[PDB]
């Protein structure tokens, strides 16, 4: 599942939305202790935060929180996963398992 983009308001109308990310790219979206996840912040303009009903330990996976005006709440989003991919990869290029499209 891929298509599926909408999204309406009155000029600035608040939102909040919410994406799950794994222990392991959790570490490059966020950052070493937050540098990233402040940078983000600031890049998009919506309030990023981490679970907190759970331990937020290491279960198995994590998730964020994002809220502010469909503009950023929208950019933020974006900029979260532009780091979830790079440790998807960062992982895999140091891993290789019997692969490595590298080609073109």
């Amino acid at each position: 599942g891929s298509s599926g983009s909408s999204g309406i308001l009155t000029e600035n109308t608040p939102v909040f939305e919410q994406l799950s990310v794994p222990q392991r790219s959790v570490g490059r979206i966020i950052g070493r202790g937050g540098e990233t996840i402040r940078s983000i912040c600031k890049a998009s303009g919506a309030k990023i935060t981490c679970d907190k009903e759970s331990e937020g330990t290491l279960l198995l996976s994590r998730l964020i929180k994002i809220s502010g005006t469909q503009k950023e709440v929208a950019a933020a989003k974006h900029l979260i996963l532009e780091k979830v991919s790079e440790d998807e990869e960062l992982r895999k290029r140091i891993a290789h398992s019997a692969s490595g499209p590298s080609s073109g």
